[PDB]
DNA sequence: AAAAAAGTTTTTT
DNA sequence: AAAAAACTTTTTT
């Protein structure tokens, strides 16, 4: 049983970029459930083996984690294109990871065929004909089926807590007990403005010190239907595997998703910022049933009751303590599952 | 020192 | 087979 994992759009090497981390991550989390994989990547590297250097049909089990497939500026994007064409020439069942709403498969041959450079590959090439599975990060398989409606050769779908890989990992840990130097934090890009509200009702105008890492930045925040006065303090991207730290150096952290996230996606910031030192407050249209925590104190329906539940944590650290003691006991209910992810995720890998 | 000019890297769905 | 931003390094006030 050899099982090869790549990244459909995005180089991997590192974690200096959340695509490549993620990917790594996968890697690791299968190689520790004892099944033999290996990334196929543009180039041989510490984590990878080259497209190049290796033939797609010599593995049993091919994996692919989801990406956008955009050719900006026109132009040829080798990772999108040789990762397709990797797909293409596979003769059996593909397995699409579907962990970002945004990120549905999709061909990329009939955005090629028309353009100057489509002499430089033939349908046959980059068109995938392979049935292909989508394992939803999502629980509703409807949402997940309908952001693939238009590829006909998905014939599956199966929901898959895939984001859990972070809590299941063996050198997973707790934060510890970290100086704070911030109210609120949060870490993440701008999504293309899919959850701009959202993030403008809970870390703009707030009278508090938030600060909001990662890809985002204060100038796209343009929308004039979710206007604001007082934004958070933007800092730079941190790599993939120092999030938990950042989390920590805040008294809470925020957990928000796009509208089609709602009771349906678990995303890693729930893990990230769960096994953080900062108290995990979940905007109550993300979970309306209390599925993450069953305590209401980890939820906030608008940005005053946030500012007034920060107030709390900052008035009583016993209640803040008491919190962070509550989530990383829930967060432990789940890592002691870990065998029962491992076997479901082999099952949806038909393994 | 501080502003402008150059050069380089990243983002954009 | 791009353009706009964001981020650095060098040259001028
Ligand atoms: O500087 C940063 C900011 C974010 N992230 C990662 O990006 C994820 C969030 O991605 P996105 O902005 O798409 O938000 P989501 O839809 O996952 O809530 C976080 O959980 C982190 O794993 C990171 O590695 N570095």
């Amino acid at each position: 049983m050899k099982i090869a994992i790549i990244n459909m759009g995005n180089n991997v090497i590192n974690f200096k970029t959340v695509p490549s981390s993620e990917t790594i991550y996968l890697f690791k989390v299968i190689s520790e459930m004892g099944l033999n994989v290996d990334i196929i990547s543009l180039k041989n590297g510490v984590y990878t083996k080259s497209f190049d250097e290796v033939d797609v049909n010599d593995y049993d089990r091919l994996i692919v984690v989801n990406s956008s497939i955009n050719f900006f500026g026109g132009k040829p994007n080798l990772a999108i294109l040789s990762a397709q064409k990797f797909m293409a020439k596979y003769k059996s069942k593909i397995y699409y990871l579907f962990t970002d709403i945004r990120l549905p498969f999709s061909q990329s041959w009939p955005n090629v065929k028309n353009r100057p450079w489509a002499y430089l590959y033939t349908e046959e090439e980059l068109l995938i004909k392979s049935p292909i599975k989508v394992i939803s990060q999502g629980i509703n398989l409807d949402i997940a089926k309908a952001a693939h409606k238009k590829v006909d050769n998905v014939i599956e779908f199966e929901y898959f807590p895939i984001e859990q890989y972070k809590i299941h990992m063996n050198d997973f840990q707790l934060s510890k007990p970290t100086k704070k130097t911030l109210d609120v934090i949060y870490g993440g890009s701008f999504r293309s403005g899919q959850r701009e509200s959202k993030m403008v009702e809970f870390l703009f105008d707030t009278g508090l010190n938030i600060e909001f890492f990662g890809n985002a930045r204060e100038k796209q925040f343009k929308n004039p239907k979710y206007p604001w006065t007082k934004a958070p303090v933007f800092t730079g991207k941190i790599p993939m595997n120092m999030v938990s730290e950042k989390n920590s150096q805040a008294i809470a952290a925020l957990i928000i998703g796009d509208k089609n996230y709602n009771d349906n996606f678990i995303t890693l910031r729930v893990w990230e910022t769960m096994a953080s030192d900062a108290v995990m407050l979940i905007d109550e249209e993300f979970d309306t049933k209390h599925r993450i925590i069953n305590d209401a104190r980890f939820y906030v329906n608008n940005r005053a009751e946030l500012i007034d539940r920060v107030n709390e944590l900052k008035h009583s650290d016993v209640l803040r303590k008491e919190m962070l003691s509550i989530q990383h006991d829930i967060l432990n209910k789940t890592r002691a599952k870990k065998a029962e992810w491992q076997d479901a995720f082999k099952k949806a890998i038909d393994l």
